[PDB]
């Protein structure tokens, strides 16, 4: 029972396939069209079934070429409302009907955003980019909106010729609209079953340019070419990966750089991964991200979570997964230092919420929680020392990699539990049973805060880190002149961050000291923006005035939430910003993203 979801669940009935007839309206801001879904039954005497459905205008449904009863119940808030459809014909178990739904999507659903040509790069031309993940694939078309169910995908959207549409599926051709010579038609095949959260769409003035075998990156021109520099190291992750978990069936890995406002730092849409432009540093130091979207093709699209209360099992492996990349490629003294980093993040997240608090749980029961909401660091983080610890329990990295491909053969195609993860773990480590008895399970899976073991961690990178932050904290009026730029010589971009992110966990420092660090470090001057993040709530937490136009100026001309939302928090926690924090959120808020926009007006307490 997926508590998320208002539809049937699969227990009663499956969606095998959907396939996807659209149009993209920019001047009515909707997608208009027909959303066709083989579904089988999967009990006798089957006499209709519920789909979800989040603000959608249904025109019809059609069934064996007549039209037949359906009616929308209620809505229930962030979850939409529940659409019953009557069948003309009772279903035996194993059978198969095409259902054939009209609709239309409201410009306000919450999975889409509409941008204007000023909101783009290149000024000429309207975008529009989907983001379904966890549950606003309802929000698109009707469907059984639940990780629990796969299906396949084939689709047909027409869009303004000068256009581009992509999917998270393989390119299938393109022709000119017969219906309207002013318009094109893009079509996709995605053969691989997967949960709708992975439906993807995205229209706009695109170019692309290969980076690899089996890599495009695509963007806006004025993107193209930086984009293919900071991704280059693609291929030489997919590599690693099908080492690590065992073929990529997917066929293509492109990527897509999104515009400012896309709210994630990735999302893994299969064949498609979609980027924040943030990830644009210029020397490839932010292609973990990268590294982590890669992960998801084997953990999360390939073994999925059977409901977001289970959301760890995805985003814990990956994070295991990510972590094993990079230190394949820069050395297992990385992987600690980023290891260490994320216990650091965890520390965070348990504080911001509190250690009581049900969101630091690992597995959250999310009935009557929106998942916007509920997202965190939390299942990344928590998930990730979890998987960690149990590799130093039971023999080191490579033993603990053969259980990962093994659990990834296992559980490919298939849609799991923690309880399936866990029954696995004994069986596979059947000889280690003595050592597994004496996890604390209870603690680590079902209570809030810290969990109860810290890992070992290797501290080789992360020491000059701390001793520069300890040297900043501990310092008096006196000592700072003895700080000089000389003392971010041996460091490097992520060892600058790491140093930031000890220093801001010791936040405010006095201003003076704030004062010093930009005068010899010139820390305004770095466009990183995982740096500039840190190094701006620094700012501002110690109440610097002069920081107040930057942290505003980055909290809306990007909005990345990891960013967004601590940004604007922070400046509206200071008095001198307060004002300016509130005015400049309600004058964006029609132009935001609308899970964005929902977020930030919720952390402002601005309704
Ligand atoms: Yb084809
Ligand atoms: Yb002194
Ligand atoms: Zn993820």
């Amino acid at each position: 029972v997926d508590t998320c979801s208002l539809a049937s669940p699969a227990s009663v009935c499956r969606t095998k396939h959907l396939h996807l007839r659209c149009s993209v309206d920019f001047t009515r801001r909707t997608l208009t069209g027909t959303a066709a879904l083989t579904v089988q039954s999967q009990e006798d005497n089957l006499r209709s079934l519920v789909l979800d459905t989040k603000d959608l205008t249904i025109e019809k449904v059609v069934i064996n070429g007549q039209e037949v009863k359906y009616a929308l119940g209620e809505r229930q808030s962030y979850k939409g409302s529940p659409m019953e459809i009557s069948l003309p014909i009772a279903l035996s178990k194993n059978q198969e009907i095409v259902i054939e739904i009209s609709f239309e999507t409201s410009p306000k659903s919450s999975a889409l955003q509409w941008l204007t040509p000023e909101q783009t790069s290149g000024k000429e031309h309207p975008y529009l980019f989907s983001q379904c993940q966890a549950i606003h694939c309802r929000a698109i078309l009707p469907c059984q909106d639940t990780p629990s169910v796969k299906l396949t995908y084939t689709a047909e959207v027409s869009v303004p010729k000068e256009l581009v549409a992509l999917m998270s599926a393989i390119r299938d051709g393109e022709t000119p609209d017969p219906e309207d010579p002013s318009r094109k038609i893009y079509k996709f095949i995605q053969k691989v079953p997967i949960p709708c959260y992975l439906i993807a769409l995205v229209v706009g003035a695109l170019e692309s340019r290969q980076i690899g075998p089996r890599t495009l990156v695509w963007s806006e021109k004025e993107q193209v070419e930086k984009s293919a520099y900071e991704f280059s190291e693609t291929e030489s992750m997919l590599k690693i990966a099908e080492d690590l978990g065992g073929p990529y069936v997917w066929g293509q890995y492109d990527l897509l750089v999104l515009p400012p406002s896309f709210p994630y730092g990735g999302m893994e849409n299969p064949c498609l991964t979609f980027v924040t432009p943030t990830l644009l540093a210029g020397d490839k130091s932010l292609s973990n991200v990268i590294a982590h979207q890669i992960s998801h093709s084997w953990t999360g699209n390939l073994v999925t979570n059977k409901t977001w209360d289970h959301f760890w099992l995805n985003e814990g492996h990956t994070v295991y997964l990510e972590r094993h990349i990079c230190g394949r490629l820069f050395g297992e003294k990385f992987r600690h230092f980023n290891a260490l980093g994320g216990w650091g993040e965890l520390q965070n997240s348990v504080k911001t919420f509190g250690e009581t608090h049900p969101f630091t749980k690992l597995v959250v029961d999310l009935t009557d929680i929106d998942p916007d909401v509920a997202y965190s660091s939390v299942p990344y983080e928590k998930g990730f020392a979890l998987l960690f610890y149990l590799e130093q329990l039971l023999g080191g990295p490579e033993i603990f990699l053969g259980f990962l491909k093994a659990y990834v053969e296992k559980f490919s195609y298939k849609s799991i539990t923690t309880d399936d993860w866990k029954d696995f773990l004994y069986s596979y480590f059947k000889d280690k049973v003595d050592v597994l008895n004496q996890v604390d399970w209870n603690a680590w899976l079902y209570s809030p805060g810290l969990p109860p073991i810290k890992p070992n961690y290797d501290m080789t990178l992360t020491n000059a880190c701390i001793a520069l932050s300890q040297r900043w904290i501990t310092a008096k009026e006196d000592d700072l002149n003895s700080f000089n730029a000389t003392d971010l010589k041996d460091l490097s971009s992520h060892q600058l961050n790491e140093f930031l992110a000890q220093t801001l966990q010791r936040a405010p420092l006095p201003l003076g000291h704030i004062k010093r660090m930009q005068e010899v470090y010139n820390f305004n001057a770095i466009n990183n923006s995982e740096i500039r993040f840190r190094w701006l709530r620094l700012c501002i937490q110690s109440k610097w005035e002069d920081a107040i136009p930057l942290a505003l100026k980055m909290a809306t001309e990007q909005g990345r939430m990891k960013f967004t939302r601590p940004l604007f928090k922070d400046l509206a926690a200071f008095d001198k910003s307060h004002d300016q924090a509130v005015r400049t959120y309600q004058e964006h808020k029609a132009s935001m993203h609308p899970v964005t926009a929902m977020l930030v007006g919720k952390d402002l307490k601005v309704d």
